[PDB]
């Protein structure tokens, strides 16, 4: 079997991007935010808290004639950027894009932090990580993706996501047309639980490209692109006036720059991160200062290939035995 769903940015700034799902019987279609850097699959439901829902769709279990309540079960999650999330489990049928799992673990959120009920365009997370990561207690469940992995055609999925623009997430097959020249692959560690892998380095602009290895995940539910503090100096000092605020919580920049691209290694292959898709905009509605989209890692404890990196790219997460990721130019 296969899949193939449309992606979609949720704002102007590609802030993150949402993909229908269908959930229960019937159907009831739930716009998620795929992340490769959790293994949660959660929604907003109709038992979350009230007050804590503000134009989310909801999951309502009672309507699905396929749901099941998973006796016992929560989930507690928190994620990188603080936010929150909890509830209880139910089983229903879940599809995307025409690929279809039973039995998948639908993780009813009671309650959300506020970035979440802020958030109206997303109604929950679709995690894609190892199901090591997932929170369910006191039995661990599995991501919709080791699901459907022995009924698929080939055991990966693919991200082809948009710059200003949708994209698509595959299941099962890679899509030759939708990417120039050769994917390449690299070896990744699972021992954190994510696609972890090692950049063979960068080039800021025009420069000469360093060698040096980065240690990093493939992290579709993050904005941004996480590097360490020596490798984003370098980028933003190539940028008249750029800076980084502690109040601000980051480098930012005049919004009148021409930003220079950044190329990163994927072995000895180059993808190239075109200079417009590190602008983030105002820091404020009205503002000439404007948000950077490389961003330190330092105190994160990870560097983060989000998606600033992964839009650059054709990215085949391939879930084999021994798992790689492959990249290709687009």
């Amino acid at each position: 079997s296969t899949g193939s769903a449309t992606t979609t940015p949720i704002d102007s700034l590609d802030d993150a991007y949402i993909t229908p799902v269908q959930i229960g019987t019937p159907a009831q279609t739930l716009n998620l935010d795929f992340d490769t850097g959790s293994s949660d699959l959660w929604v907003f439901s109709s038992e979350t808290t009230a007050s804590e829902v503000d134009g989310q769709t909801i999951y309502t279990p009672s309507k699905s004639t396929t749901a099941k309540l998973l006796s016992g079960a929560t989930w507690s999650i928190s994620y990188g950027d603080g936010s929150s999330s909890s509830g209880d489990v139910y089983t229903d049928t879940v599809s995307v894009g025409g690929l279809t799992v039973t039995g998948q673990a639908v993780e009813s959120a009671k309650k959300v932090s506020s970035s979440f009920t802020e958030d109206s365009t997303i109604d929950g997370l679709l995690g894609l990580a190892f199901s090591t990561l997932n929170t369910v207690s006191p039995t661990q469940q599995k991501t919709f993706f080791d699901n459907a992995k022995a009924s698929l055609d080939s055991p990966v999925f693919t991200a082809d996501l948009g710059y200003h623009a949708p994209g698509t997430y595959n299941f099962g097959f890679i899509d030759t047309t939708a990417y120039t020249g050769s994917i390449t692959y690299t070896a990744v560690s699972t021992k954190q639980g994510f696609w972890e892998w090692t950049s063979t380095g960068y080039a800021v602009g025009s420069g000469t490209f360093k060698s040096t290895s980065i240690d990093g995940i493939a992290d579709t539910g993050t904005t941004l692109l996480y590097l360490p503090a020596t490798v984003v100096s370098a980028y933003w000092a190539q940028v008249s006036g750029a800076k980084s605020s502690s109040s601000v919580g980051g480098y930012v920049f005049p919004c009148s720059a021409t930003l220079p691209s950044f190329t990163f290694g994927v072995g000895s292959a180059r993808i190239v991160i075109p200079g417009d898709y590190i602008d983030f905009g105002p820091i404020s509605t009205g503002s000439s200062s404007c948000f950077g989209g490389i961003q330190s890692s330092a105190g994160i404890g990870i560097n983060i290939f989000g998606d600033v990196a992964l839009k650059a790219a054709f990215v085949v997460f391939n879930g084999a035995t021994t798992p790689t990721l492959g990249f290709a130019s687009k």
